[PDB]
């Protein structure tokens, strides 16, 4: 289906709580938390193959993969890792992250597309579960 277009976010539940497992100290989990209020994901699929830019204020980043094949990005507090994609249902699919280097929390993400038109993302590190809700441009 279509997780294609341009998707402004309007709800971040947990982010804080998910830099803290990360290490991630008070000011700047704070100022990381203000940051994703201006989220915003483009996304184009073809078929299994997806573009991903996520951007905020001053950062942009692209994810470029195709679902079972492995590809390398970075976590969320931004260490290198390998990424395997694979579907869970018919519009949502979960990703699994492996460091490239060293130990940390296990971390992963999924994307789904509600009947109702939202695409919810979710970020975990070991037991804590970040939510975000995003709605079409
Ligand atoms: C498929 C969508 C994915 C994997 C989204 C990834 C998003 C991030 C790695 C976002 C990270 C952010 C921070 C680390 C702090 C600044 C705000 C965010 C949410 C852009």
């Amino acid at each position: 289906p279509n997780f294609s277009g341009n998707w402004k976010i309007i709800r971040s539940e947990n982010f804080e709580e998910l830099l803290k497992v990360l290490g991630v100290n008070v000011m700047l989990r704070k100022i990381a938390v203000a940051a994703a209020s201006k989220q915003a994901v483009e996304i184009k699929q073809e078929g299994d193959t997806f573009y991903i830019k996520v951007s905020t204020t001053v950062y942009t980043t692209e994810i470029n993969f195709k679902v079972g094949e492995e590809f390398e990005e970075q976590t969320v507090d931004g260490r290198p890792c390998k990424s395997l994609v694979k579907w869970e249902s018919e519009n949502k699919m979960v990703c699994e992250q492996k460091l490239l280097k060293g130990e940390g929390p296990k971390t992963s993400w999924t994307k789904e597309l509600t009947n109702d038109g939202e695409l919810i993302l979710t970020m975990t590190a070991d037991d804590v579960v970040c939510t975000q809700v995003f709605v079409r441009e």
